[PDB]
């Protein structure tokens, strides 16, 4: 008769800018489940709105920093972009055209904008902002269709259930990213919602960022607090929990470029411009929150590096399998 064989489901858990959605999208690519023409068509205006919002944030940042724009032409261009961004949630019109793409590319050369961008950790700017700005020659074309990498880098909030099944060492698995309202059980693979493992994803690179524009709370301090609450309160039943410290390579660049961990965490006494000492301190802070040692393991990862993510996920799935027969 109709029947199933147990699939080991791995649930992605994390904040909205943890990069957990990057992990899921990379898994889609690893398992030949890439983005269709319809998907790319639908995501295209969202990429436009991402780019417009990032430039708006930079314009506002020059005002906060008291940095005058170099020319009246770029000042009027900035005012135009401000007006269009402020209209985005209040219209159904297509705001993006070739004129706007050219205006944003010109503003990306403005010294006041670039000074704000050098201080981007202080502002609410997407990680992918410079990527999109630097590729505006391609993205601003009338014939533009988002690339694979464009989609991976676009932070789109999950509002339903998505699953990526796969086979590893001849056994079935799937990775889950789920949000929004309750998704009916019939939509799940095997119409089954049980979770064998949790990947708790935290950003390593957020140590020098604020939670919101109008709040002083540090993102990493908040994530440590939330992780502490989660790992000590959940009944995990039979579920294995892994901590993934993501955006590792971005963290490394921040440390190498002079953003000091000690400016956020005064207890960090390690060397300056030393990413390995700094990331070990962060890993230790997370493990300290895990009072009863409920974590199975802790991994550093850069989800945007598909080869690195593959390697770390293979380590995780191998370890899940090794624990299956634990007595
Ligand atoms: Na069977
Ligand atoms: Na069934």
């Amino acid at each position: 008769h109709h029947h199933h064989h147990h699939m080991k489901k791995i649930l992605l858990v994390g904040a909205g800018d943890s990069g957990k959605s990057t992990i899921f999208k990379q898994m889609r690519l690893i398992y030949n489940n890439g983005f269709t023409t319809e998907e790319k068509t639908k995501i295209k205006p969202m990429i436009y709105e991402n780019i417009l919002r990032n430039m708006m944030v930079l314009i506002q940042a020059t005002k906060s920093l008291n940095l005058p724009i170099s020319t009246e032409e770029n000042r009027q261009r900035a005012e135009k972009i401000e007006g269009l961004e402020q209209k985005i949630l209040l219209t159904t019109d297509k705001v993006w055209d070739s004129n706007l793409a050219q205006d944003i590319a010109e503003l990306w050369k403005e010294p006041a904008i670039l000074q704000a961008m050098a201080r981007r950790n202080e502002f609410q700017i997407e990680d992918s902002a410079s990527y999109y700005f630097d590729n505006l020659d391609r993205i601003g074309k009338d014939d533009y269709m988002p690339s694979e990498e464009d989609v991976v880098r676009a932070r789109i909030k999950t509002t339903g259930l998505i699953e990526q099944p796969f086979t590893f060492k001849n056994l079935p698995f799937c990775m889950i990213d789920v949000g929004g309202q309750r998704t009916e059980r019939k939509k799940w693979i095997h119409h089954f919602q049980g979770v064998d493992s949790i990947l708790f994803v935290c950003s390593l690179s957020e140590f020098d960022q604020k939670c919101y524009e109008d709040d002083s709370t540090n993102r990493m301090k908040e994530s440590l607090s939330l992780f502490g609450d989660y790992i000590n309160s959940k009944w995990f039943a039979d579920t294995l929990v892994y901590l993934l410290l993501n955006k590792h390579d971005l963290f490394v660049s921040k440390i190498k470029n002079g953003s000091r961990l000690a400016d956020t965490f005064e207890e960090y006494k390690g060397p300056e411009n030393d990413p390995d000492a700094a990331k070990e301190f962060i890993k230790d802070m997370y493990k300290e929150k895990d009072t009863e040692n409920r974590l199975r393991d802790v991994f550093f990862v850069t989800a945007l590096d598909k080869a690195n993510l593959k390697e770390r996920l293979e380590q995780i799935t191998s370890d899940i399998l090794s624990a299956e027969n634990d007595l």
